[PDB]
DNA sequence: ACCGAATGACATGCATGCATACAGGATGTATATACCTGACACGTGCCTGGAGACTAGGGAGTAACCCCCTTGGCGGTTAAAACGCGGGGGACAGC
C-alpha cells in the first residue's frame, strides 16, 4: 500500500511541523512505522530525499546531502 | 447530476537496482616425491668432585612467663549513606 514516494514524505513533514526543518530520521522512523514499504525501504527513502531536494521543493536547513535536516520550504 | 472532454487515480508495463548463487578460473596451498648430511647420538677417555666417615660446637627448638593490645561490648549523635527525580548532554548511530 505504497503510492509514489512524493506523497508520504510531504505528509510526514506535515505531521511534525518543525520550523527548523525535519531531521532525516524523523521521516524515516514514522513512514515505515505507519505505512508498509518494501524490503529495501530505507535505501529508497534516502535517495527519495536526494531526488526530492534536487527538485527544489524541499529545503535542507542543516547538514549535507541526506545526513541533515530538511524543510518543506512551503 | 449525467454526459463529454479532460485529468487525476489506479493498475500495470517497463526498465532497473539489487541481491544471490554459481562457475570459472586463477592462485596459493597441500600433497607427493626423491636425495642429502649437517648433525644427533653414542662412544671413549679421564679426572675431579661428590660421597663416606670423622669430630665439634652453636643455633634451633623446646618450656615458661608476662601484659597489652585485640577483641569484645555498649550506649549517643549525626554525618554520611540511601533515595527520588528532572533533566540535559553525552553516546552513539548514520552519511
Amino acid at each position: 500500500d505504497h503510492p509514489k514516494y512524493s506523497d508520504m514524505i510531504v505528509a510526514a513533514i506535515q505531521a511534525e511541523k518543525n520550523r527548523a526543518g525535519s531531521s532525516r530520521q524523523s521521516i524515516q522512523k514514522y513512514i515505515k512505522s505507519h505505512y508498509k514499504v518494501g524490503e529495501n525501504a530505507d535505501s529508497q527513502i534516502k535517495l527519495s530525499i536526494k531526488r526530492l531536494v534536487t527538485t527544489g521543493v524541499l529545503k535542507q536547513t542543516k547538514g549535507v546531502g541526506a545526513s541533515g535536516s530538511f524543510r518543506l520550504a512551503k
